[PDB]
């Protein structure tokens, strides 16, 4: 359940949550956000025009490091650009990089569907943590793509 972290949502733009469920990205950085358990599902919620759930991956290891040298290691593996990444570190000297392996794309769920498994869903803005039904009623809709 809740208190031990191993499922979860975030969400992403499209082109980045697409690519986690690919396998293209395998880093994803964050400021300040609730840290999962290690080997947590999380649930890839991909924004606006998709507004679905689009796949998951697995959490391998947490980083907790400073901007610059975590862009020099892990950049890469984030898809996103240099700029963007600045902008997003913009006023910060600490970066949070997710590690993420196994990812499994899964045919779209799309918002009302959540709606049903979760009354009052939003997007999260960092991320949200899934009640044991919750988690129940989604992996029941997992199909493949």
């Amino acid at each position: 359940d809740i208190p031990d972290r191993k499922e979860a949502v975030i969400s992403l733009w499209p082109e980045f949550a697409k690519a986690i469920v690919s396998g293209k990205k395998t880093v994803e950085f964050r400021r300040r956000i609730p840290l999962p358990a290690l080997s947590a599902r999380i649930w890839i919620f991909a924004t606006r025009p998709v507004k679905s759930v689009i796949g998951f991956a697995y959490l391998e290891a947490i980083v907790q490091g400073d901007v610059n040298t975590l862009w020099s290691r892990y950049g890469r593996e984030a898809f996103l650009s240099e700029q963007q990444y600045r902008d997003y570190f913009e006023g910060t000297e600490k970066a949070t990089a997710f590690l993420l392996r196994d990812h499994q794309p899964i045919r779209p769920i799309n918002l009302d569907q959540l709606k049903e498994i979760r009354a009052n869903f939003q997007p999260p803005q960092s991320l949200t943590w899934l009640r044991k039904e919750e988690t129940q009623k989604l992996v029941s809709l997992t199909s493949q793509v």
